[PDB]
């Protein structure tokens, strides 16, 4: 009789425990797994890296996993109250040399990047040689304009694989990367161009995704009418269609990088130089420093992921949100192992692009977000049912709680039962992933994240009395107790709205702003956003929950759950239904459907939990990153409606 229950799962519990599988044994040629092969082997390294004799598991592995220009000596210093957080303060060391040099000098031919280009035909392989060579003339180009160490650049590109060498060329130089999703606004560029005060700007002529045209160039002439401090724009001409381009301000990236040399050198970073702004979806500049966090992106990719010298690990994410950052380009480069850039959509030109791809190029590892997985599972398991898919060992999902319907359909097709699927819970402000399965270690169970990553160590708060509750079998909001070495420093220029964010909210303690419960065997579930909670009658709901039992009906697609304000049960439930496509609308009565909804989450759930309201819709406001946009659909029940754009028409209409 457990006070925390898994998410719904129409599989029992007793059958719903998943051992590593044995391509994670070490079986059949794979790999044997850094860590393994049950929870105390997890325990008895993780327990080197947390509390009061850490210091040297994590000095060690400083000096081992990076290439370092000066030795540091101080492991760690500072903390939450005044986020003065300090990781290897006095050495000294360069990413792009981490991600590039030191792997080119090994191996030059080696790929660094699998360029999977919009169009499958023009994929190909970019060995650690062209990256590290394009990065540099990119650097050498950003000297030519006058960057300096600690200056911000804007990047505004797409999914082409030179991305990664103007992020590394930033690097290169000192300069603070501060990227932005291809395909923002004029609007939301204007605002982060301005807040980090960049002088020179990153984009392209045009991108390419799922077919469509990104007018980037256009955009950026937008948003350049109100940026006062850009005088430098470097143009890479993917698509080679016309764009205007302003004299003197504007330069093609080709021709600008043929004028320089193909090798520059790596500006010298103390650890705690800044590495990066990125910005969140006023907008939130979030920083992060280098070492700290090039060491926990490079240990988390190893762990996480079990990433061997030869494999090639697809995260299918893009540049323009902390995954990229993380496990695109600074994770996987920094091991010197072989990257994924994929530039097209989940369903371009067909829903078996993920699978075809995988089968080209004999990816190893795919990381993806929840978003995608019910994406595909939406299209029909046709698509995915005769693909090979043998060499992928661990199935990523990271950017919401996996419902254990979507966990399932991950598991069974693109793993054939096959793979480890980790679970990956983290923030753009914990730099890498906080809590995950290992996957040569953990048993999985569908839509839990399991335990904390090395270095972190977290606890469950009642948000009701501020205390943490002790032991297993609790629910709350999660925490965690210590600095760990990749959390972000500070928000730019903004550090007062760091502070009141996640140091003041639970004093003494880091607040991720996420609803979570331990269970029985000590298992980390993360239910869903904190703001997103549900009190119905003194019940607390959780969107992961309900989201969860709403799946478990056949047809239907994704959900999401809103408060509302309710006289007598002070908040009341209402449900957003996506359905498949071909599910017959006019053959079940859109009521027979609510009705046996409602039915489905009082069974899992409890009489409580049934929404008021359910609105079938077509889509759901969506981020970029995949985020359902649950904060819009609950301004707009609650009829604040002035305070896939086209998807918020619809919804304020079925409302009214
Ligand atoms: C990496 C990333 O997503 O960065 P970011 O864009 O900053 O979002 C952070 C928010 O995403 C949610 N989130 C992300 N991964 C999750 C997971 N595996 N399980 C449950 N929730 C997850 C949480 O709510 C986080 O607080």
């Amino acid at each position: 009789v457990h006070h925390v229950h898994p998410l719904p799962d129409s599989v029992p519990e007793s059958e719903d425990l998943f051992a590593p599988p044995p391509r994670m044994q070490g079986k059949e040629g794979r790999p044997k797994p850094h860590i393994g092969p049950n929870y105390e082997s997890y325990v008895k390294e993780w327990a080197k890296t947390v509390g009061p004799n850490s210091d040297e598991w994590w000095a060690a592995k400083a000096r081992e996993t990076l290439d370092w220009y000066d030795d540091f000596k101080t492991v760690r210093a500072g903390g939450f109250e005044h986020g003065d957080v300090q990781w290897f303060p006095e050495g000294t060391l360069n990413a792009a040399y981490n991600c590039l040099d030191r792997h080119y000098y090994k191996n030059p031919k080696k790929t660094a990047i699998i360029y999977e280009a919009d169009e499958p035909s023009e994929s190909r392989e970019v060995s650690y040689e062209e990256l590290m060579q394009e990065t540099c003339r990119v650097a050498n180009v950003l000297k030519s304009y006058g960057v300096k160490k600690g200056d911000a650049v804007s990047i505004y590109l797409p999914m082409t694989w030179q991305a990664a060498a103007a992020f590394l060329a930033c690097a290169r130089i000192g300069a603070i990367h501060s990227a932005v999703f291809a395909g923002f606004s004029a609007e939301s560029l204007r605002d982060r161009v301005n807040d980090c005060e960049c002088k020179v700007l990153i984009t392209t002529d045009e991108g390419r995704r799922g077919g469509k045209t990104i007018a980037t160039k256009q955009i950026v002439d937008a948003a350049l009418q109100q940026c006062p401090l850009v005088e430098n724009v470097l143009v890479l001409r993917r698509t080679g269609n016309k764009v205007p381009m302003t004299e003197g301000r504007d330069k093609w990236w080709d021709e600008e990088c043929a004028k320089m040399p193909a090798y520059c050198p790596c500006e010298r970073m103390a650890s705690e130089d800044p590495l990066f702004i990125l910005y969140t979806s006023k907008p939130k500049g979030v920083v992060h420093s280098t070492a700290g966090y090039l060491l926990g992106t490079a240990l988390t990719l190893k762990y996480v992921f079990d990433a061997h010298p030869d494999d090639r690990f697809a995260c299918m994410a893009d540049i323009g949100w902390i995954t990229g950052h993380s496990y695109i380009i600074y994770g996987p480069l920094a091991n010197g192992i072989t990257t994924a850039v994929f530039e097209s959509t989940p369903v371009y030109p067909t829903p078996s692009r993920y699978w075809d791809f995988v089968d080209k190029w004999k990816a190893t590892q795919l990381y993806t977000a929840p978003t995608a997985i019910r994406l595909l599972r939406r299209m029909g398991e046709d698509h995915v049912k005769n693909h090979d898919l043998s060499s992928l060992r661990v199935l990523g999902s990271v950017g919401e709680p996996i419902n254990p319907e979507a966990w399932h359909w991950y598991n069974d097709f693109a793993g054939k039962n096959q793979c480890a699927i980790v679970d990956t819970y983290w923030m753009t402000e914990t730099g890498s992933i906080s809590i995950a399965p290992l996957p040569g270690a953990i048993s999985t169970k569908p839509g839990s994240a399991t335990f904390p990553f090395f270095g972190m160590d977290v606890d469950i708060i009642d948000p009701q009395t501020g205390q943490v509750l002790e032991g297993n079998d609790v629910e709350g909001v999660l925490v965690a107790r210590r600095p760990w070495p990749s959390i972000a420093r500070t928000v730019y220029r903004d550090h007062k709205r760091y502070l009141e964010t996640y140091m003041k909210p639970y004093p003494g303690y880091f607040f991720f702003g996420d609803g979570a419960a331990r269970d029985y065997d000590g298992y980390m579930w993360i239910k869903g956003r904190v703001d997103d909670v549900i009190n119905v009658s003194g019940h607390r709901l959780s969107t992961a929950e309900v989201e969860s039992a709403l799946i478990l009906h056949k047809g239907v697609a994704e959900t999401a759950v809103v408060g509302c304000a309710d006289d007598l049960t002070g908040q009341a439930v209402y449900a957003f239904v996506t359905m498949k496509p071909e599910f017959d609308l006019k053959a079940t009565k859109e009521a027979d459907l609510s009705k046996e909804l409602a039915i489905q989450v009082r069974k899992v759930i409890g009489p409580f939990a049934a929404p008021k309201k359910i609105y079938l819709v077509s889509d759901l406001p969506k981020t970029r990153s995949g985020k359902i946009m649950r904060r819009v659909l609950r301004k707009i029940v609650a009829g604040e409606g002035d305070q896939d754009p086209q998807i918020v028409e619809e919804v304020k209409q079925k409302v009214t």
